[PDB]
């Protein structure tokens, strides 16, 4: 079932560099896995910002939680979660 | 191109089930075309979170303005860009 | 699974009549049922306010959505829904 | 009596050594006790955030305040306190 | 114990009659009794505003909330409740 | 004349030493003097938070400024000042 | 002593009819009076708004208050009041 | 198509030195190119602020996104993006 | 000189009549004049909204104010006015 | 023509030693100049804040921008600029 998840990314202004390589790499794989499995249904970029707007499809809140906590970006993320329900006036799937 | 659109519904107190109907055809046309790409309900609220997939701001503007609920809608629009981590599509 | 739900009541101005007492009652009985059956798990009044703050225990967002929409007070409410998850350091129920 | 308390954790990032291990365990132990003793009544994870929504059951504002001030995590917490009241529609115990 | 309470008044605009006069005078008498007995400890005007900042001294939240609910102006009030605690640097009485 | 002052404390993220204990006592010492003299009329603690909510009884905006300015904690405070006025429905003094 | 006072005017949407002239008339008369005597020290219009930004020069919060309350426009005004102190870096008068 | 974009600038206060002057030059040459091509249609300074308010004319969100991202200043920017539509009443070209 | 002026339109819900008729027409008439005379330099519609984001080019605040104060829609408008300055990075025209 | 300017000061928590005393003195002298020349028309301290509410009287947005830009405190200031217009009910100066 569906959640609207806004993420905003706050990489430490100075430092890491360039462990920034290891972290950005686990993040892109981790997000590819999650998208391949349908967990991470949709992924877009907020135009002009370092952050995404996503729709997750998971079985429960606890699942959504562990998935987000697992993200390599987590300690650097600001996350808003928002439960999505079916709309009567919908037509196809989703 | 994609827009994340939010529509909060307030209807006037002294005011109908034709509108829900009217809007539902408009919604269906648009969805059959694919420019009202996704329609969701915000759990607990009257109204949708929608993605729209149109060619111009002017297309989206007139399309949003065609909705019969429009005089009663609170609308926020956010542009959506392709993410480099994306796999599925869009 | 768990949602924290805030409900702020805004009952109509120069309207209602004897029907208000009927709406209050409709609402009070829908809520009793919902608590007996367990889906309206916890219910508290916000000190100094007309509304409630609640914990719901339902199977999906869709069930929650249908429950809130069924509430007679629904057209006069502002509603905030937040997903709750099992906390690693819990020692009791929930 | 009853309080709704939201807490958000902003721990120092690249700062902590195995001191980090000392505070987290220190916090789990204090929270376990407060839950065993009854004053930390409910404790939930805010889905996708380093945080909790909690309900504390204590006998004064000062007892709440002393309990919160005493949490190992306190210096890095953002805390919101909300008094809760009995809702006439409540079935069973608040 | 102590609460800081903010109240904002929004009476029906041109909608009342001999009713407004009764409503005002019943509120005035309610607040007087409450101050005379001491649960309504301090009461101030927010300068330039149709509002008050108050300190209530009551023994529970439920008691505060029944006090505020019983106010004739209650339906037309905007109310903020803040629990207050003892400051370790206080000279004399809270 | 009366002012509602909230002060939120945000000490250096250590960035502090045994100057810190020297500081907290300077503040304690100054707050003590001002309550004794009477311009710091009421002092309370925001439940769950590091700071205070207070009523100051001074003769001018200017004198309140100099008092707030002179607080040891000053450069670490976020302050709100709100003028309180005499409420017509006031029975006792304040 | 000095106050920055913002006033936002909001006259009944439809309504008012013929008295809208008398209200504005008395309003103009009252502000004229307060400026002459010097408690209404400065009066400026926020460009593009129906509403003013002013400085008042009065002896107390109560007197500020009695003045704002007596404006014909009061019931329709949203008001922010901010105490103003002499700036040590001032050269001239105020 | 048109977007109204707000950028606020936040350069790390230290330490930079000469490489700040190089940063500012690249930004300024990149902004010139963008304006000569037409993508950066209007640029104005927010009076009193290290910032700009701008109108972009690009073919798509993704084109807007890529231009904002390529800015030398981007890592120090706060950006608000607003899509702009044609107003029926317009007389000019835009 | 330049101002960024936002306008949000809020017509009364149970009103107008032939009143909506005259109003819009004279609104168009007035914006024609202001655009062709150049004081209303740019006029856009915010995508998905009723009202407009504009740039005014006038010679004083008093001029801007009499202009907006004169719009037929003024009693129904919410207006944000913000000064625009010349950005040193500009190439062609302000 | 006139502007209402809010300024709030956030000096580096510490990078200053008595270099800070230089900067305060420099800010003071620059402020002395602008006030003498009559551009900084009014200057008040916001009670309890390190800040000011000022009125600026300058021929253009560009003149005001350059002025605020030139203040020694600028990279530490947060500034609100608001245009001020002639008020019809005004009597004496401004």
């Amino acid at each position: 079932m569906l959640y609207l998840v806004r993420m905003t990314v706050n990489l430490p202004r100075n430092l890491d560099s360039r462990e920034e390589e290891r972290l950005k790499a686990s993040e892109k794989a981790r997000s590819r896995t999650l998208q391949e499995q349908g967990q991470w249904r949709y992924l877009w970029r907020t135009t002009g910002k370092y952050g995404n707007i996503s729709v997750f499809d998971v079985n429960s809140h606890d699942e959504l939680h562990e998935i987000l906590w697992s993200l390599p970006f987590f300690p650097y993320l600001t996350i808003d979660v928002e439960p999505l329900s079916h709309h009567p006036a919908r037509v196809g799937k989703d």
